[PDB]
């Protein structure tokens, strides 16, 4: 390990990888530290779903997701177990057990909130949905000039999209995809527009999709290498970053204290620029552990010296979920253009169509696929081919339906994976609502209890706000009920429901961006720089100050591209 | 990819890795193919449990195991879902859905049987318990000479033990381990001997254990490299091996037909020597699809051309399981030697013991750990330290208790992990029975139905035989209930029970060894050579022909070592 | 119409369930594969426990039940007694 | 008549039940018939059903009824966990 860097990045997630790509590219000497390790194969921080085996057994990936989702704050446990043998050691109290947080009020939690500690962060398992925010969900980067703000955002998002390889055609030939898309388009004709969920992904084959990841943004290989001889990068995995160190005048970061988890060694790392991209929870944790904001249970009669808005105004989306079983009607429509004579299983059976007939309801590629499934698998009662890709349908957030929609198949299922209904019938529904930023919704850190890595235990104090949030959330549940009925009835076991607060993992605002610290109640300016500090920057969904329903990672990434612009304007790469 | 190699190995499990370490070591130009991919990090085929994060959160590791166990044979589902919406598409029959096997009788299955397709195979998630078999459990390698046979086994097991880094002292300094060990020793004094489970593992720190894997056996790196400049090895992952091609005379294999899962291309690979180490199911699958045994539902009217015992005489172990909550008596006994000075949390509070005191019931290392824990955590009502390593206790298989026993903490829990009861109180009990090999017990493959890799679908026809196996299983359950009661009462939610058949993954005998194909009803000789064929070898628990209780991996390894001794003598490495 | 039940209205479900005898229960095909290998174990899904083997479980009224007590189903019903409008009426 | 284990965490004063009931077209093919070989608990010909809600109006109304319930109930309160909207066993 070296001593002096131009730039140090904490976290090797997609946002840390954005800083790495911009800055390593522009010639900065860069170190990146991650508390987690490389486990996802030779491509470092790559999507764990990009194995042939997972994509042939997609029901199984849920387990990978669960295995690397460590809950953020688990209230103390009060379940009554009163059928222990009387010789068994039994508690008198519900005492602090199994890593639980005794600070946590179980009724004001985001109990589904969880973090992932591996190289590549959550991008080694995410769904890859990368929508842009429209204006209503999105912070301003230029005020009083909408066209300049829009134009800035378009430029940022267009770059972010090329980093993620975001596209909207990777499922264009799915029968199930088009079944639902065409149906929804017809039903809502001229009230809402549907399209492919934009996905960070490239299709390799009819049966395999390369899902994007941190790795796609930046390959995390150490440089100089053969392919980058003039670049300087080093990744230090299994290194826990603990504190940034402030100068006396609170105007500069002097160093970063780390703990090497293998050797157990501690160092102070010196850099020109300090970049924090450890996730919306752990960025806050690190900053709070370095004298920013207020350690311990909020106490207003002890106002913070620095960043009084840190861990306030946090946002998490409401999530409603169901699955549906496709209607008899939609299923019969799959084969509307077919002429089926005789009986299945007999030498007399035939299934045929007229190629390029004006009145065919489906294109030739569809009917060809149906014909071949039906002829080659005459035992099967359904017209959908066995390896037909899943739906990937959305109507994006609009003011008259202010929620994000996914009508799709997610690898992260929420129950036992049911086996009695054919998966070809199944569609998932996930509507995400936006949450008003409210001061009283807080992420804070205990001054007594600590986590698995001996940092202050995160604690939530969260409720979905009264008024618009709660009303939109219920109007979103009902919308899901109304829309999904158009495709088929609910699947027993996946009835329409609100999911645990936090489960959707779109936490925002915990170190929020604004124009002005006091007047916008924020922690970083529009360059994502920390107020007061020449050389400390924060990257992530924690920066996002607005109420949004769409998946936030593309937006976080865009903000990180703008952050890099400022850094290249204000610090010089060391000579190589 | 080269076209011609000296030896080709199918599968990168510990057993394939045994053949590679011996043969690459001996100068042979070796290619290894695995259907699965490198997905464990920079140490190829290494144990997924060997990350700081998993050892800080061992509960979460159940999810990694689940995520790579893919059920072998799933019977057609006949659960009634009669609450669908009337608009939903609804079945008229229980048709073949979701990759279910319609050949499989659900009352004669190994429903818990699963396979793992990753580089390293199952050793990337296994428990690492590696005991030797006593004579009772073990195939003969020399007849009419017991002492010579014992000497041959002990020579093979000692080598096998170094390759895996097996040892019996990595948990020597765990309180819980010794709490359990000492009490069971005393309870069964003169009657049974208790010890640490032999574990393929090397302790690195008081809180970190490097579990062994295929990687420990052979690092799977391509050679020549710097550390081995004169050896020749190529690993090709994502390659489905489909067929060995037999010559017309059935005397020799002429090629291995592979399918590259990434490009889609198919190849014929040529080697002097071919080794199948794809697991007890998959080896059998590749054999059958190559013309050995009998494809399709067993048909005694058509006796097979080659290897009639293949897929017959299959063994899997009964497994009974519970968890216990440690007795009050035992938990009190953990602090027996301590002198306590008043009220915890208070000023008066002091905990001390007398090192070396002969009146002590426990060792100094024990008392220093309790003392330290009870002084730094006065809020805690238990005398066990928070990161005390888990128990790892066994009384090995014997005539008067013919079953292997494990009294420990397994990363594979079978239900939702519970959090009402402190994890320091819980001990798992797993007893494994031995199963007599019967002809009627079978693993066969459909001549119509294929798997996710478009290869013949495996199907079981199994029952635990009446007679000694059944009586010993029931006896085995009484014994777990009786023995476990001496430590604590059953944990609710893990009551004493028989686990689904096949869940314990100790399947043997599917391509079994013996001296003589007919008399011993077997598929390979004691060099693991397939009868009739000069250059075809099989590796794995598939070879073991006996009724055994202990974990088979180490035994299969030993057979593989013997097998490579034959190979080294009878084939010559190509010139470099 | 007991003081005890209208003071414990949740406990009445139990009285209902106590007198609803299912009309046609199809043969059970649930797989139980964790029996002790000594316990007597079925080779087939045979006719067990009053099940109706004539009954196709995918074309059932599985919830249909009957009550055999004087006063029949009126000893437990909810007492909703709307009139049918013409559209619903013979 | 409650259908699951009754929950105890939410105050009952807050709880409201929603039951909507659809009409079914009478169709010849929907039968209640009786075995000539199997018998019930009182030695009478065992009842056997052959039923499915008719496609068409009956089916369409039933889905729409589900949606109506979802839409209506939202006006009063969100769904109680454990009692999510569902079609009951026929
Ligand atoms: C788990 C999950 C997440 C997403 C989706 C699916 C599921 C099941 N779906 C998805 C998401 N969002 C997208 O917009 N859309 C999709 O459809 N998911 C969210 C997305 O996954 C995250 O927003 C994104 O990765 C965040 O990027 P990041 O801000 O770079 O944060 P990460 O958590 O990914 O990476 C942080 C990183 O830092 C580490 N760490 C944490 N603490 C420390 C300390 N103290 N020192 C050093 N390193 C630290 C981690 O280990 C980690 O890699
Ligand atoms: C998953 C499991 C495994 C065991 C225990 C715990 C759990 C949860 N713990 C345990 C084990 N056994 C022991 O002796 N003691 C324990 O403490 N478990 C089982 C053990 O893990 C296995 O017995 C052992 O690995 C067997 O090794 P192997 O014979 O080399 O077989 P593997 O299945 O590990 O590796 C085979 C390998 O081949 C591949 N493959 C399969 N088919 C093909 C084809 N057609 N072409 C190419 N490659 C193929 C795989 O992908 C794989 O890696
Ligand atoms: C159980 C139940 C049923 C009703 C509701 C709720 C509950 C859980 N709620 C409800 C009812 N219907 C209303 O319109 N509104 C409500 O709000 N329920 C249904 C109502 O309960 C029935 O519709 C009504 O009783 C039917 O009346 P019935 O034609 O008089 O028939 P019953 O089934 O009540 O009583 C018949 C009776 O005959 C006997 N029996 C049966 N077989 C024989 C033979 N072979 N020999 C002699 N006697 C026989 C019985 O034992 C019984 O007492
Ligand atoms: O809860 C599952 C969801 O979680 C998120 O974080 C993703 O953005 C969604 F696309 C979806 O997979
Ligand atoms: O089912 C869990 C078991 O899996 C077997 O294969 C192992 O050998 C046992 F040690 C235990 O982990």
């Amino acid at each position: 390990m070296d001593i002096k860097y131009d730039v140090v990045i904490v976290g090797s997630g997609p946002i840390g990888c954005t800083y790495a790509r911009e800055l390593v590219g522009a010639g900065y000497k860069v170190a990146m530290f991650d508390i987690g390790e490389i486990d996802s194969g030779l491509k470092i921080g790559a999507h764990k779903k990009n194995t042939v085996e997972y994509q042939k057994n997609i029901d199984k990936f849920v387990n990978v997701i669960q295995g690397q989702l460590m809950s953020v704050s688990v209230p103390v446990n009060t379940l009554v177990v009163d059928t222990l043998s009387p010789t068994s050691w039994q508690a008198s109290t519900f005492f602090v057990r199994n890593g639980s947080n005794p600070e946590q009020d179980p009724l004001r939690n985001l109990s589904g909130q969880a973090v992932t500690r591996v190289v590549g962060g959550m991008s080694t398992h995410w769904t890859c949905a990368t929508p842009r925010f429209d204006r209503e969900q999105r912070p301003l980067l230029v005020k009083d000039d909408a066209d300049a703000d829009d134009a800035e955002w378009d430029r940022l998002y267009t770059k972010a999209e090329s980093y993620f390889q975001t596209g909207t055609d990777q499922f264009k030939e799915s029968i199930r995809h088009n079944l639902v898309l065409n149906k929804l388009t017809e039903e809502y004709k001229g009230q809402r527009d549907f399209q492919q969920i934009p996905l960070a992904a490239t299709r390799r084959s009819p049966t395999f999709v390369e899902w994007s990841s941190a790795n796609t943004v930046f390959d995390l290989q150490n440089r100089p290498n053969t392919d980058a001889p003039e670049e300087r990068f080093n990744l230090f995995p299994a290194v826990a970053c603990e504190r940034v160190v402030r100068n006396a005048l609170n105007s500069e970061i002097e160093s970063l204290h780390i703990h090497d988890l293998i050797s157990g060694d501690r160092f102070e790392i010196k850099a020109d620029v300090y970049v924090l991209t450890a996730g919306a929870v752990h960025n806050t944790q690190l900053l709070v552990n370095s004298g920013f904001g207020q350690l311990g249970r909020p106490n207003p009669a002890n106002p913070p010296e620095l960043l009084p808005s840190l861990g306030s105004y946090i946002t998490e989306q409401s999530l409603v979920f169901c699955q549906t079983v496709m209607s008899t009607e939609l299923i019969d429509s799959v084969k509307s253009d077919m002429t089926i004579r005789g009986t299945p299983g007999e030498l007399t059976y035939s299934v045929t169509y007229t190629p390029g007939a004006s009145t065919n309801k489906h294109p030739d590629w569809w009917n060809e696929k149906v014909k071949n499934h039906m002829m080659q698998h005459q035992e099967d009662p359904l017209p959908i081919p066995f390896e037909d890709p899943e739906p990937q349908v959305t109507t994006l957030f609009q003011p008259s339906h202010p929620w994000h929609t996914q009508i799709h198949r997610d690898a992260f299922s929420y129950g036992a994976v049911q086996q009695s209904i054919d998966s070809r019938l199944i569609v998932d529904w996930r509507f995400f609502g936006r949450t008003e930023p409210k001061e009283e919704n807080k992420l804070w850190f205990s001054d007594k209890i600590t986590d698995a890595y001996n940092m202050p235990q995160p604690t939530f104090d969260f409720r979905f706000p009264a008024g618009r949030t709660s009303k939109e959330a219920e109007d979103m549940m009902t919308d899901m009920c109304v829309m999904s009925a158009k495709i088929g009835g609910f699947l027993p076991g996946s009835l329409p429901q609100f999911m645990e607060p936090g489960l959707c993992l779109h936490l925002g605002g915990t170190h929020r961006m604004g124009f002005d610290e006091k007047e916008d109640n924020c922690c970083v300016n529009t360059d994502s720089r920390v107020f007061g500090f020449k050389n400390l920057f924060l990257g992530g969904c924690g920066n996002i100050p607005t109420a949004y329903g769409a998946n936030p990672t593309l937006t976080a990434m865009s903000l990180a591209i703008k952050s890099c612009e400022y850094i290249k304007q204000n610090f010089t790469p060391s000579p190589f």
